[PDB]
């Protein structure tokens, strides 16, 4: 269903398109006659860039025969914050435009990234506050299949409405790793991946939630 | 780059495939995707190609280039007739989408293939409906004639508005239509600063057939 890779990282997003009709070369930028523009954000919040300011905010385009690479400050101007709770999700809603004398080649990609989710727990179970935003959660899966929403509590999972979304995992579900950061370990999920009904689609975000401690080390 | 060639039934366009390679090998393509929009802004009006295949629009396709041939009675089209002169024009958007990637091919035509041209003992004389272009050059090969030159090579304008070519301009050919000669003229470009922006038409315009003399026979 998608073919495009979109990874969140610390400071970036990056989307990878996969060059279906399109014969770009990395050569085909900041030359005459042709010109790129980065766009983020719907209608009147959309905020555009030409390539060349982008580069200088800290985006990189990247190209070969293969795939068409961007890789968008997690500051950009037009991305969507969502905070609630201490609870922090965003969404990038990219389109990368191509232009030459009549013609234009667009990709487009709608992100979600939620690295800073806020994670308790405690005894029996981790909690995920997700802020309230567009998307409404429909699928959980942890690695080997996509549990639907009628299926969340048998598989030990419960949703909980009381305010914005507070999404509980039994602790038989979690991993154990050792740390020195939350001393001298932490439950956690890895790859866990959210799908959501997001205005009129299926769009996933991929977080690796930990339970943490109230004061951590750190030097 | 594009090749508009107008007709009175029919207006073609032809799009190289510069930066794409839609429909190569490797690809299987489908009439699914593709929409065809006429006209500018809330005025364009947007076929899926399915429905405009159905109204005489016809498409065809492979790597290298892209035609649509776009009936005149097609709707979008904005029409101009004025003192027996009758001009087009056709603002063509032509859109192949796939979830996530689309390419667009423009082009704006202005036809004009029954323009009214009446001739007489000095001069040609081309009558140009009232619309949004203002006449700036006239080529009839090599270069591109400004108007601030016209007078000196034979072009008079005078005014909805009257082109005045003098007959030194003019090519001279018999025709199996004109068996003894008709003045005329082949690929004669007029180039308009049109909203903004440099549009072209391209046309043929013909005086009537001369009139050979009678020759006396045996008798
Ligand atoms: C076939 O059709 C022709 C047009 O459809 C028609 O030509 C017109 O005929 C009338 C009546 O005979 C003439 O009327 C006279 O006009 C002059 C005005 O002087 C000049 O006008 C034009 C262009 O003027 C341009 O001037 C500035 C720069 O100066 C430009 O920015 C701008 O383009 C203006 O339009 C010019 O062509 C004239 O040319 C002269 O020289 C030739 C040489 O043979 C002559 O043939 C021509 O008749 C004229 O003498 C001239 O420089 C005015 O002073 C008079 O009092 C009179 O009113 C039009 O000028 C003439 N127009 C053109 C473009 O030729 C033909 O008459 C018609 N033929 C028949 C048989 O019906
Ligand atoms: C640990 O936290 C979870 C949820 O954050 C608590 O589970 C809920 O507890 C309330 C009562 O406090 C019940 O009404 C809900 O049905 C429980 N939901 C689930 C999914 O278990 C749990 O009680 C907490 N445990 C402790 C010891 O505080
Ligand atoms: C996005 O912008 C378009 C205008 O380009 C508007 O019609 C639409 O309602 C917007 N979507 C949302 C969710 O606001
Ligand atoms: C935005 O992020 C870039 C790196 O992605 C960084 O260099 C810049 O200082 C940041 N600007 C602000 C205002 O946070
Ligand atoms: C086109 O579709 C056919 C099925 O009708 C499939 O067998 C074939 O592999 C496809 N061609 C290409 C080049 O993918
Ligand atoms: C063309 O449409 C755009 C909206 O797509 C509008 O802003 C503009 O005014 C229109 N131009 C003309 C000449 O009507
Ligand atoms: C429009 O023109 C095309 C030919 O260019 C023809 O096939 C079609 O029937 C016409 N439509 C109408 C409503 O006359």
């Amino acid at each position: 269903e998608i073919s495009e890779i979109v990874v969140c990282r610390r400071d970036l997003i990056s989307f990878s398109f996969p060059q279906l009709f399109s014969r770009l070369a990395d050569e085909n930028q900041n030359v005459s006659e042709m010109g790129w523009i980065v766009k983020i954000g719907n209608g009147t919040r959309a905020h555009i860039l030409p390539l060349k300011d982008a580069i200088v905010q800290g985006f990189n385009l990247l190209i070969d025969s293969q795939k068409v690479t961007l890789h968008v400050p997690a500051n950009a101007t037009g991305i969507v914050h969502y905070v609630q709770e201490s609870s922090y999700l965003y969404t990038v809603q990219l389109e990368l435009l191509f232009s030459t004398t009549g013609q234009k080649i667009v990709f487009s990609s709608h992100a979600i990234c939620a690295p800073d989710l806020s994670v308790a727990c405690n005894a029996t179970h981790m909690t995920l506050t997700i802020p309230e935003f567009p998307g409404k959660l429909e699928s959980v899966d942890f690695g080997q299949w996509s549990i639907p929403e009628d299926q969340w509590h048998a598989n030990g999972i419960d949703k909980e409405a009381t305010n914005g979304l507070r999404l509980n995992f039994r602790k038989s579900l979690l991993k154990t790793k050792p740390s020195e950061k939350c001393p001298f370990y932490q439950f956690y999920l890895s790859s866990l991946k959210l799908t959501f009904y997001f205005q009129g689609n299926m769009l996933s975000t991929v977080i690796d939630p930990e339970c943490h401690c109230e004061s951590p080390v750190s030097l």
